[PDB]
């Protein structure tokens, strides 16, 4: 517990793919030059997480998984002088190290740390030095995307995290570590939408309508919201969306219908959802001669673009973390709630105990849920 | 307004050539314009019409790029008077709808067919043809028809250029010229200092090349599989040449490694499945850029973790230009020595032997030949 001491503490692991989780008493070493441990306050279960305990999909195991927290110094490494015990932080998957030429770039969030561009769930799977900072029955664990929130101690990277404001409600300013962020900024700084502009907006989760958030505060005067779960229009409506549209209800393609509502076809579109039929009918839905699509989601491994599509005016790209610059903008975002620029409760749909976690997982599995807030 | 008889190239169905034949051409009316050509080129989609994998119309007059003078004008019409210089075109600006008064983009309220656009604009306004061949009515293309001693094309079709243009020359600017130097300088929107890479070195490429340079570009990659492109590549502007079919590594695999990591900008002057795979490929992580140009296939696939990491992807349409209001400024930078189209021409032949021109763009022989009368 004691600044270089090993810690013995609660946490989740996944022994292998396809299991629930396990809850387990683990062992957390002192942090390293330039690393700090972080004692976790309160986190959240994102798809990504999930996703990693998908038989048909690549992952490392045994892990420890969680991305997405909020939390307090426990202690730092030698020579480290930013951080001090006592202060709040929020630490992310999107490093910003201040030195490379991706970092001075005013047009990318990359980083040149990151190794691995066919996987990037996988990478950041161990420190600096190659080696693990957790210990449970003998064997040693693996980390997860440079966070490992699903523990009540964890070590990070400096170029992982962020110091916030001392009175930040770390219960809720959680939600800035992965989703928030993510389809807020999309929208902002990926797309770019402008004033007056109509948007259409695909999948009604947090993501999806965090962006619909970043639309009302870039300007839009139409958003349109796509989802084949019609229970989650209400939300979508207190938080800015002007038409509703349920696919399964539809006798002609849903994108076939946005183009004739607007004339012509939507400015922006952002597929917060991901599957080869959201990611057609987004680009299908916007003008020719200057519209734009935004990738978010991504269930598949690709997407297949008409040729005479972009020949005629139509582009398309995608966003990593809301496109922030994650050191220096995580922050703001923080202080931006204070001022209730925003409203991150409606958010969030359950509270449970850390070790009810498995029960979080049922439910966002089954589509009931938008976010649960654990805590220890 | 009286009826000439001349002569022109008609296609009378799919899987056969082009036949000259003697036809008769009707008088223009309201916002029309009657041309005489000096000059015209043969392009790969006039050939793609007789490819019974394509669709088309028929019977109907080819040819799209060309340069000429005006013959007489229409009721009404005073921005043109017999004698001017003039190049018509494909991208109408219309000037009286929608489109044409928005900066955001160069298309036009004209256009129709958005899923095959080489049948669109096939008759008139009026929905009527001006062209008469054995009793029978033939079929226009493109809004141009310029493999004929006469056409007839809207006013949305065509610009007035400097008088004393070589029309033998300028003929260019009509289609190819334009649509590759557009590419690099509106579409791809090319900096100063940056590095790219151009597939494809024919007419196209070739003014992508010359578009990079003028756009301020410190390093230009060009590639082809026939090696026989190159002396002329160079003579334009490029740094760095490769053969695919000389290399072990993928093509993409090898600009990568030899740029540290890839280029900022990439224009597909080809449009092979394997070019566009490759053309998105070779572009940099975090602001890679690849342009769209040519497109021999009607799909390309993406791989969603590429879009994620940071590339974009676009594509172009006649270069970006606003034809009307552009093309008299391009033929004036010529005039002044910008850019050099001579080096464009490879071959000259009479209009009478237009097939001959035809089979030797199919053996990758030529850059592009001028058919004069
Ligand atoms: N690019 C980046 O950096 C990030 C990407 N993500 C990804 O974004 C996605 C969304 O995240 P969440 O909102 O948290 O997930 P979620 O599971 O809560 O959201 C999915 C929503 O899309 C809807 N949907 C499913 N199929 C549909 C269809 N055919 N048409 C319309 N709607 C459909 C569902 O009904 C649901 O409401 C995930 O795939 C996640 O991994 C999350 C963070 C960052
Ligand atoms: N988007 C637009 O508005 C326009 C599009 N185009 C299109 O652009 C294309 C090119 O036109 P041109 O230069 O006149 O044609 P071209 O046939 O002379 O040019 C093709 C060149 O690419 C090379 N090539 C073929 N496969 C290759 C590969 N795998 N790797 C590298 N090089 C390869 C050939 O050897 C040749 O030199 C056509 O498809 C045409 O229809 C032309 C004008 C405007
Ligand atoms: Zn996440
Ligand atoms: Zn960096
Ligand atoms: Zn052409
Ligand atoms: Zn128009």
């Amino acid at each position: 517990g004691t600044q270089g001491k090993v810690i013995k503490c609660k946490a989740a692991i996944a022994w292998k793919t396809g299991s629930p989780l396990c809850i387990e008493e683990i062992e957390v070493s002192p942090p390293k030059a330039c690393e700090v441990r972080i004692q976790v306050i309160a986190t959240c279960v994102c798809p990504t997480d999930i996703n990693a305990t998908d038989p048909k999909k690549k992952a490392l195991f045994p892990v420890v998984l969680g991305h997405e927290c909020a939390g307090i110094v426990e202690s730092v490494g030698p020579g480290v002088t930013n951080f001090k015990p006592g202060d709040k932080v929020i630490p992310f998957f999107a490093p910003q190290c201040k030195r490379c030429k991706l970092c001075l770039s005013p047009l990318t969030n990359l980083c040149g740390k990151l190794r691995n561009f066919k996987y990037p769930t996988i990478d950041q799977e161990l420190m600096e030095d190659r080696t693990s900072r957790f210990t449970c029955k003998g064997r040693s664990i693996y980390h997860f995307m440079g966070v490992s929130s699903f523990s009540q101690y964890t070590v990070v990277s400096e170029a992982n995290l962020a110091r916030v404001d001392d009175e930040a409600n770390l219960e809720r300013v959680c939600l800035i570590g992965c989703g928030f962020s993510s389809g807020y900024g999309a929208a902002i700084n990926t797309a770019k939408v402008t004033p007056g502009s109509t948007c259409a907006v695909f999948g009604l989760g947090c993501v999806g309508l965090s962006a619909i958030i970043g639309c009302k505060i870039a300007g839009a005067s139409r958003i349109i919201a796509i989802d084949i779960n019609g229970e989650k229009f209400p939300k979508a409506k207190a938080l800015g969306a002007t038409d509703c549209l349920n696919p399964r209800e539809l006798d002609k393609p849903v994108q076939d219908v946005i183009t004739e509502l607007t004339a012509g076809g939507v400015d922006y579109s952002l597929d917060c959802a991901g599957t080869a039929q959201t990611l057609k009918a987004a680009v299908d839905c916007t003008v020719l001669g200057w519209g734009s699509c935004t990738v978010v989601g991504a269930k598949v491994d690709e997407m297949t673009i008409p040729t005479v599509d972009v020949i005629l005016g139509r582009s398309i790209n995608g966003t990593f973390f809301g496109g922030w610059k994650s050191v220096d903008s995580v922050p703001n975002l923080v202080s931006d709630y204070k001022n209730k620029k925003f409203d991150l409760d409606l958010l969030v749909t359950h509270a449970l105990p850390f070790e009810s976690i498995n029960d979080a997982i049922d439910l966002m599995k089954e589509g009931k849920s938008i976010r649960t807030i654990l805590t220890f």
